[PDB]
Protein backbone atom coordinates (compact mmCIF):
# COMPACT_ATOMS: atom_id res chain seq x y z
CA UNK A 1 0.00 0.00 0.00
CA UNK A 2 1.26 3.61 -0.39
CA UNK A 3 -0.70 6.91 -0.66
CA UNK A 4 -1.49 6.88 -3.72
CA UNK A 5 -3.12 2.95 -3.38
CA UNK A 6 -4.74 5.04 -0.28
CA UNK A 7 -5.95 8.09 -0.90
CA UNK A 8 -7.48 6.32 -3.95
CA UNK A 9 -9.77 4.08 -1.85
CA UNK A 10 -11.21 7.09 0.11
CA UNK A 11 -11.58 9.43 -2.52
CA UNK A 12 -12.40 6.90 -5.57
CA UNK A 13 -12.75 7.95 -8.99
CA UNK A 14 -15.50 9.60 -11.02
CA UNK A 15 -15.06 10.90 -14.61
CA UNK A 16 -18.26 13.41 -14.44
CA UNK A 17 -18.01 16.20 -12.14
CA UNK A 18 -19.95 15.32 -8.87
CA UNK A 19 -20.88 16.77 -5.49
CA UNK A 20 -18.47 16.22 -2.60
CA UNK A 21 -19.63 15.02 0.85
CA UNK A 22 -19.72 18.82 1.54
CA UNK A 23 -21.44 19.46 -1.38
CA UNK A 24 -18.96 21.27 -3.55
CA UNK A 25 -18.13 20.02 -7.34
CA UNK A 26 -15.45 18.07 -7.82
CA UNK A 27 -13.89 15.94 -10.56
CA UNK A 28 -11.37 12.68 -10.37
CA UNK A 29 -9.83 11.92 -7.61
CA UNK A 30 -11.10 13.58 -4.87
CA UNK A 31 -10.24 17.42 -6.65
CA UNK A 32 -11.94 20.04 -5.51
CA UNK A 33 -13.04 22.40 -8.56
CA UNK A 34 -14.76 25.15 -6.79
CA UNK A 35 -16.80 25.88 -3.79
CA UNK A 36 -18.91 28.34 -5.79
CA UNK A 37 -22.81 26.97 -6.06
CA UNK A 38 -22.20 27.54 -10.08
CA UNK A 39 -21.91 24.70 -12.37
CA UNK A 40 -20.72 26.48 -14.89
CA UNK A 41 -17.87 28.46 -11.91
CA UNK A 42 -16.85 24.33 -12.04
CA UNK A 43 -16.59 23.75 -15.59
CA UNK A 44 -14.70 26.60 -16.02
CA UNK A 45 -11.99 25.77 -13.48
CA UNK A 46 -12.45 22.13 -15.08
CA UNK A 47 -11.24 23.37 -18.59
CA UNK A 48 -8.89 25.45 -17.19
CA UNK A 49 -7.47 22.87 -15.04
CA UNK A 50 -7.13 20.18 -18.10
CA UNK A 51 -6.27 22.60 -20.88
CA UNK A 52 -8.99 21.38 -23.05
CA UNK A 53 -13.06 22.13 -23.68
CA UNK A 54 -14.01 19.37 -21.47
CA UNK A 55 -18.40 20.23 -21.29
CA UNK A 56 -17.41 18.55 -17.68
CA UNK A 57 -16.43 14.96 -18.81
CA UNK A 58 -12.88 13.77 -18.62
CA UNK A 59 -10.32 10.49 -18.88
CA UNK A 60 -9.00 8.46 -16.68
CA UNK A 61 -5.41 9.34 -17.50
CA UNK A 62 -6.58 13.10 -17.28
CA UNK A 63 -8.01 12.24 -13.65
CA UNK A 64 -4.83 10.69 -12.96
CA UNK A 65 -2.78 13.47 -13.84
CA UNK A 66 -4.91 16.05 -11.51
CA UNK A 67 -4.31 13.20 -8.64
CA UNK A 68 -0.50 12.88 -9.67
CA UNK A 69 -0.23 16.73 -9.27
CA UNK A 70 -2.81 17.05 -6.15
CA UNK A 71 -0.27 14.59 -3.95
CA UNK A 72 2.77 16.27 -5.02
CA UNK A 73 1.48 19.92 -4.02
CA UNK A 74 -0.22 18.21 -0.36
CA UNK A 75 3.63 17.13 0.41
CA UNK A 76 5.13 20.14 -0.35
CA UNK A 77 2.79 22.65 1.58
CA UNK A 78 3.81 19.68 4.52
CA UNK A 79 7.27 20.41 3.67
CA UNK A 80 6.62 24.37 3.31
CA UNK A 81 4.48 24.41 6.78
CA UNK A 82 6.18 25.71 9.49
CA UNK A 83 3.41 24.25 11.80
CA UNK A 84 3.53 20.77 9.71
CA UNK A 85 7.23 19.93 9.00
CA UNK A 86 8.28 19.00 11.95
CA UNK A 87 5.90 16.69 12.27
CA UNK A 88 6.27 14.87 9.40
CA UNK A 89 9.90 14.87 9.86
CA UNK A 90 9.34 13.02 13.12
CA UNK A 91 7.31 10.71 11.47
CA UNK A 92 7.62 7.04 10.29
CA UNK A 93 6.68 5.67 6.72
CA UNK A 94 2.89 4.94 6.95
CA UNK A 95 2.09 7.68 9.74
CA UNK A 96 3.15 10.36 7.30
CA UNK A 97 1.14 8.83 4.21
CA UNK A 98 -1.64 9.50 7.21
CA UNK A 99 -0.24 13.16 8.04
CA UNK A 100 -0.90 13.38 3.86
CA UNK A 101 -3.93 12.60 3.68
CA UNK A 102 -5.51 14.40 5.86
CA UNK A 103 -3.53 17.66 4.18
CA UNK A 104 -5.00 16.13 1.46
CA UNK A 105 -8.67 15.95 2.35
CA UNK A 106 -8.53 19.52 4.58
CA UNK A 107 -6.05 21.63 3.33
CA UNK A 108 -2.31 22.82 4.60
CA UNK A 109 -3.94 25.69 7.12
CA UNK A 110 -6.93 22.80 7.90
CA UNK A 111 -4.48 20.29 9.31
CA UNK A 112 -2.04 22.79 11.26
CA UNK A 113 -4.94 24.14 13.19
CA UNK A 114 -5.02 20.64 14.86
CA UNK A 115 -2.53 21.74 17.59
CA UNK A 116 -2.69 19.50 20.12
CA UNK A 117 -3.04 15.97 18.20
CA UNK A 118 -0.06 17.39 16.38
CA UNK A 119 1.95 17.50 19.84
CA UNK A 120 0.72 14.53 20.35
CA UNK A 121 1.52 12.60 16.86
CA UNK A 122 5.32 14.76 17.46
CA UNK A 123 5.81 13.30 20.91
CA UNK A 124 4.54 9.39 19.71
CA UNK A 125 1.67 9.19 22.15
CA UNK A 126 -0.29 6.89 19.64
CA UNK A 127 -3.32 6.39 21.51
CA UNK A 128 -3.43 9.80 22.76
CA UNK A 129 -3.54 11.32 20.03
CA UNK A 130 -6.05 8.93 18.03
CA UNK A 131 -8.67 10.10 20.85
CA UNK A 132 -8.28 13.42 20.64
CA UNK A 133 -8.27 13.19 16.77
CA UNK A 134 -11.64 11.97 16.82
CA UNK A 135 -12.92 15.31 18.53
CA UNK A 136 -13.37 16.81 15.72
CA UNK A 137 -16.10 17.83 13.21
CA UNK A 138 -14.04 15.86 10.66
CA UNK A 139 -14.48 12.76 12.36
CA UNK A 140 -18.17 13.65 13.07
CA UNK A 141 -19.06 14.36 9.18
CA UNK A 142 -16.90 11.66 7.61
CA UNK A 143 -16.54 9.06 10.59
CA UNK A 144 -15.18 6.13 8.39
CA UNK A 145 -12.53 7.94 6.27
CA UNK A 146 -11.75 9.48 9.44
CA UNK A 147 -11.39 5.99 11.86
CA UNK A 148 -8.93 4.48 9.13
CA UNK A 149 -6.70 7.79 9.01
CA UNK A 150 -7.22 7.56 12.95
CA UNK A 151 -5.97 3.57 13.25
CA UNK A 152 -2.96 4.33 10.65
CA UNK A 153 -1.73 7.03 13.34
CA UNK A 154 -2.33 4.08 15.90
CA UNK A 155 -1.11 1.65 14.64
CA UNK A 156 1.43 2.49 12.33
CA UNK A 157 0.42 -0.10 9.76
CA UNK A 158 -2.05 -0.19 6.76
CA UNK A 159 -4.65 -3.01 8.22
CA UNK A 160 -7.42 -0.60 7.61
CA UNK A 161 -6.75 -0.47 4.75
CA UNK A 162 -6.94 -3.66 3.72
CL1 LIG B 1 -5.25 22.65 -11.06
CL1 LIG C 1 -16.72 8.51 5.80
Amino acid sequence: MNIFEMLRIDEGLRLKIYKDTEGYYTIGIGHLLTKSPSLNAAKSELDKAIGRNTNGVITKDEAEKLFNQDVDAAVRGILRNAKLKPVYDSLDAVRRAALINMVFQMGEDGVAGFTNSLRMLQQKRWDEAAVNLAKSRWYNQTPNRAKRVITTFRTGTWDAYK
